[PDB]
């Protein structure tokens, strides 16, 4: 009933575009965040064509580089000067710091190598190349970015709309993650040890072993050191992204704060559902789809 506000960032496209469809169908007023401003323009006339034009008040495109921290700041005057109030935050702005050479399509065989670790907590800490036909390639460049849009990214944008935020009577703040951030495919010791802290965890421990993993990757030690051989960026980046969710669960218990793994509509489900969370939901949970954890 009572009117709601929601940021929704990386929502041009995916998962993102189809977050923002479910909120604003459900009555919140959401502010559709993409990185360039005119494919957000873009994705809002087509959100609005499919919704119904009663809905044009609901959808607001707003540009959003959370890379890049006057972007940031830009957007905190924009909805301190629209609205005045924030409810809802939905990290899904995300890079995968990888791409293809070759045929595209052979990266179904890198993720299927990925998953059957589920099924065997085996963790390879060898690179496994499928096929000479593609090739994952991860270049450090990609991994510096994949780490600053991923972690620093989500906590920058995080941090910027807190104050904001705890202004709401229930504070949702949803970040999206994968499962590659589990800590079975966390190869090196060390690192998994930081992640699995439940106590004395503090950001300046998980940036360290951000800092360690660019050195050695940077320095070509990425096997030496047991990083993950695929994904590398990818997998610490989003376990480093859980740890943080439930860091600042901890520093603010009057919000609701969780992290979740998501065809797009029925993938953006399961953060829409946290998002709208009731007052007694959990907070510092990573969520399998619709699934508990804690
Ligand atoms: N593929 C899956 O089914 C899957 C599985 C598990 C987890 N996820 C996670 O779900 C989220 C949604 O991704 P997706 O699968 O829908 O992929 P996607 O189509 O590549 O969308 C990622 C979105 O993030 C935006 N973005 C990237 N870097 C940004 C930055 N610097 N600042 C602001 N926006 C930025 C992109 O904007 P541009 O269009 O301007 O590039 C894009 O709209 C990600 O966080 C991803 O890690 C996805």
């Amino acid at each position: 009933a009572t009117k709601r506000y929601a940021v929704v960032t990386g929502a041009n496209k995916g998962i993102g575009f189809e977050i923002c469809k479910q909120l604003a169908s459900k009555g919140i007023t959401v502010i559709l965040a993409s990185r360039d401003e005119k494919r957000g323009i873009e994705a809002r006339e087509r959100l609005i064509k499919e919704l119904g034009s009663e809905f044009g008040d609901y959808v607001v495109s707003q540009q959003l580089d959370v890379a890049d921290p006057a972007s940031v700041a830009a957007l905190v005057d924009f909805i301190k000067t629209k609205f005045g109030s924030l409810d809802i935050l939905v990290n899904n702005a995300g890079l995968n710091g990888t791409y293809m050479e070759g045929d595209a399509s052979v990266l179904n065989d890198y993720v299927e190598a990925e998953f059957k670790t589920f099924q065997s907590g085996a963790a390879k800490t060898e690179p496994y190349h499928p096929k000479a036909t593609g090739r994952l390639v991860e270049t450090v460049e990609h991994a510096k970015e994949c780490i600053e849009t991923n972690y620093y990214g989500s906590k920058r944008v995080t941090e910027a709309l807190i104050p904001l935020l705890q202004q709401s009577d229930s504070p949702r703040i949803v970040n999206v993650s994968s499962t590659l951030s589990s800590l079975v495919f966390q190869t090196n010791e060390w690192a998994k040890g930081v992640f699995s802290s439940e106590e004395g965890l503090t950001e300046e421990k998980l940036e360290e072993v951000l800092a360690e993993f660019l050195k050695d990757f940077i320095d070509g030690k990425q096997q030496e050191k047991q990083w993950p051989p695929h994904f590398s960026a990818y997998k610490v980046s989003k376990a480093a992204l859980n740890a943080y969710t439930r860091i600042i669960a901890k520093k603010y218990p009057s919000f609701r704060i969780n992290a979740v793994c998501p065809t797009d509509a029925e993938a953006a489900e399961a953060p829409v559902k946290l998002a709208l969370l009731p007052q007694g939901g959990p907070s510092g949970c990573f969520f399998f789809r619709d699934e508990a954890f804690c």
